[PDB]
């Protein structure tokens, strides 16, 4: 019953225990017990206590050991006290011998009864074990023996009597073992306990197929037949989960990177869906995952180009400035390319490209300001430059569809001032305001920019309004407030001059009656 493995005992035997007794008459009697479905129970009895200087030996068949080191034997059986019945002073005894000797040979007719080594002398105890073969309780003593180390292939047990009423009821030959258990997630078989009592077993298991040794797993086999101390735990390999027995793979939508102890986590948004057993959740069409980026981030967007451009000439030098980008993507590094083309120069598309040294002082290329500066640029020729978004994901991702670029000049000025402004429609919630180019262009007109400021208080941030147009009215103004309006000219070339400073004041509906 016990997870012990059992060598001999009296019920497991096939028919007839086969053991030698010397004498046949009037010594060890086959006294057995039948309680099962046409099945016996074998039992050895004895009872000479009449009779002076008995002597009755009762040897075991040849037990093969199966690579034993310490062998626990168990004894049930039943003594009658010499009290019970009168008898002859110093003649009846309560006692009997158990003896043992270490063979090679298996099948042996007659064994040599001065050989043999006794273990201990076997007595009754007060406390009665409880143990039944049939349907009435049965109160007979149990003993257990222990002896080892054994050399030899085999083993012969022998019992004897020295003139007592004794009865062999069961008779168990069973070795410690350490069964085979999964702890810490690893495999530990089954292994033997040590011949001393002072002498632990180190036991080194193998990991699971679907694991990696972390740390190097051991246990210790004592002589109870159990481990004491579990040292090293096999952490689960990347796209396995922590289970009952082996690691167990991730569920379709379940990702596992790198080895941790905690389970499969779902998948990050934006992402496809891999099969059973995942390392990482594969990225649909329109996303793509970085290399230096983690596992666990989400898959990102390509970045957008800023729309809007703004630049400004010097003799030599230009001047660059752009808005941050309209779709990030989901990246919080992003940074800005500036390619030179010199495609301005000439009516013909096709160009050569900036072969020559230009030095631009901020950054060569991948600059995180939206603000850069060109200089050494020939005087007298047309360029254009191409400032083209780079994210972190972009290297990865194919390179973007469009990037916003802008065609300057370098010898060319910047444009003039607005002679005159003037005000069209005056009203209590709307002002229309009309005015007319620059008198000298140095450039093709792309922009309008209007400010407005109050005046009689304190100075309230500048309205910024931009229109291509010559023509713009104001929204959303206060009754009875002076304002002053100033237009600047805006081209690719450069920055523009304040206009005429044109004071209004908000018109009233009448009060006054004559």
């Amino acid at each position: 019953p016990a997870n012990e493995v059992t060598l001999l005992d009296s019920r497991s035997v096939q028919g007839e225990l086969g053991w030698i007794a010397s004498p046949l008459e009037g010594g060890w009697e086959e006294v057995s017990i039948m309680d099962e479905k046409n099945t016996p129970i074998r039992t050895y009895q004895v009872c000479n206590v009449m009779e002076p200087s008995q002597n009755n030996w009762l040897r075991t068949d040849w037990i093969t050991r199966e690579g034993a080191q310490r062998v626990y034997i168990e004894i049930k059986f039943t003594l009658r006290d010499c009290n019970s019945l009168p008898g002859v002073m110093g003649t009846c005894k309560e006692t009997f011998n158990l003896y043992y000797y270490e063979s090679d040979n298996d099948k042996e007719r007659f064994i040599r009864e001065n050989q043999f080594v006794k273990i201990d002398t076997i007595a009754a105890d007060e406390s009665f074990t409880q143990v039944d073969i049939g349907d009435r309780i049965m109160k007979l003593n149990t003993e257990i023996r222990d002896v080892g180390p054994l050399s030899k292939k085999g083993f012969y047990l022998a019992f004897q009597d020295v003139g007592a009423c004794i009865a062999l009821v069961s008779v168990r030959v069973f070795y410690k073992k350490c069964p085979l258990t999964v702890r810490n997630l690893a495999q530990f078989p089954d292994t033997i306990t040590g011949a001393d009592t002072s002498s632990l077993v180190e036991v080194r298991g193998s990991c699971v197929n679907n694991s990696e040794e972390k740390d190097v797993p051991k246990m210790y086999c004592g002589a109870d037949g159990e481990w004491l101390v579990p040292i090293g735990n096999c952490l689960c390999n990347a796209g396995h989960e922590e289970r009952s027995g082996e690691c167990q793979a991730c569920k379709i939508g379940y990702y596992k990177a790198l080895s941790t102890d905690a389970t499969c986590a779902k998948c990050p948004p934006h992402s496809y869906s891999v099969w059973e057993g995942a390392t990482s959740c594969t990225c649909d069409r329109g996303f793509f995952r970085a290399d230096n980026d983690a596992a666990s981030m989400p898959c990102t967007r390509p970045p957008s180009a800023p729309l809007n451009l703004i630049s400004n000439v010097n003799e030599t030098s230009v001047n660059l400035e752009w808005s941050s980008p309209q779709n990030t993507g989901g990246r919080q590094d992003i940074s800005y390319n500036v390619v030179c083309k010199k495609c301005g120069a000439g009516d013909p598309s096709k160009c050569r490209p900036c072969g020559s040294g230009v030095h631009y002082t901020p950054q060569q290329n991948g600059l995180k300001t939206t603000k850069v500066s060109i200089t050494d640029l020939l005087a007298h020729t047309n360029y254009t430059f191409e400032i083209w978004a780079v994210n972190g994901v972009s290297k990865y991702n194919p390179n973007p569809d469009q990037s916003v670029s802008v065609t300057v000049t370098t010898n060319q000025a910047a444009p003039s001032s607005i002679a005159l402004v003037q005000a069209k429609e005056v009203t209590r919630y709307s002002v229309a305001l009309a005015w007319l180019e620059p008198d000298r262009p140095n450039g093709v007109i792309l922009e309008y920019e209007v400010k407005y400021y109050e005046k009689d208080q304190n100075e309230r941030s500048y309205r910024i309004v931009r229109t291509a147009a010559r023509n713009t009215d104001i929204k959303g103004l206060n009754p009875l407030t002076s304002y002053v309006f100033h237009v600047r000219a805006r081209t690719a070339a450069g920055y523009g001059d304040f206009s005429e400073p044109l004071e209004v004041t908000t018109n009233t509906v009448p009060s006054r009656i004559i």
